């Protein structure tokens, strides 16, 4: 819709600028940040420069070679952490996206950016997906994983991720909008203890599915870092 007019923009610049940004990650994701529909509004839902910050922070530290984002829009966190990714040796990103328009427009973008060996676009739902992708890592587990698609689904994909065996002590988990519009369900599993999460687990049916009941015997740490904010958990080790 809008976001074909962006679509359009980026196709229509001239093969100057094309070529002035291919290849060049920060430049692409400046293209994106100073975009101006026609009522004036800018394009919506991006990560961001300050939170962004933050998340390659913990990128650079951690060096993920498996990293995972739970909803993609037009490609801007793909971009902005998958060029970290690049850096590292065997590294890998996905990027699980629901909307088929949104995501071919992503596609586009991550290639322009010259990162498409590195970057991998599923395109369904993320329950769907991350089965998928289990099929494709047994050839296993998750380094990092970062959630920001619908905040009613943060519990139910982060539950289907547990019942895969796709969190292991080192997995580091960073979730979006903590506080704006808010994941308070979220916000309160990922600081439950593992006898809080196997009771919650039991009562609680996951909608993706009574076989993704999720595993409560994971140790989490969790810090909330304000700026907004955005939850950090950590798996620490498997629970007694
Ligand atoms: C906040 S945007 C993602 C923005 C992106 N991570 C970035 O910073 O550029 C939320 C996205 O989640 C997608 N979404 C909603 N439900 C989903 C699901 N069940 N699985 C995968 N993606 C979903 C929407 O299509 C939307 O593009």
């Amino acid at each position: 819709e809008k976001e074909q007019l962006f679509l359009q923009h980026i196709q229509n610049l001239p093969q100057e600028r094309l070529d002035a940004i291919r290849g060049h990650p920060e430049l692409v994701l400046k293209e994106i940040d100073e975009f101006t529909y026609p009522d004036g509004s800018g394009v919506r839902m991006c990560i961001g420069d300050v939170k962004g910050g933050f998340i390659v922070g913990k990128i650079r530290e951690r060096k993920p070679k498996i990293m995972v984002e739970l909803g993609g829009y037009l490609g801007y966190s793909a971009i902005l952490f998958g060029n970290e990714i690049s850096k590292i040796p065997g590294g890998r990103y996905y990027s699980l996206e629901v909307n088929e328009d949104y995501a071919k427009i992503a596609y586009e973008l991550v290639k322009l950016a010259g990162l498409d060996e590195i970057v991998t676009i599923m395109i369904g739902k993320a329950c769907d997906s991350l089965v998928e992708l289990q099929q494709k890592l047994l050839h296993q587990a998750l380094d990092m994983v970062f959630i920001d698609h619908w905040k009613d689904l943060y519990v139910p994909d982060l539950r289907v991720i547990e019942s895969l065996n796709m969190i292991a002590p080192g997995t580091l988990l960073v979730a979006d909008n903590i506080i704006t519009p808010g994941a308070p369900e979220y916000h309160k599993y990922v600081n439950m203890s593992p006898e809080e999460r196997r009771g919650y687990q039991a009562k609680v049916r996951n909608v993706n599915g009574f076989d993704f009941i999720g595993r409560w015997d994971l140790i989490y740490k969790t810090e909330t870092k304000e700026f907004d904010a955005v939850d950090v958990t950590e798996c620490v080790g498997y629970a007694k």
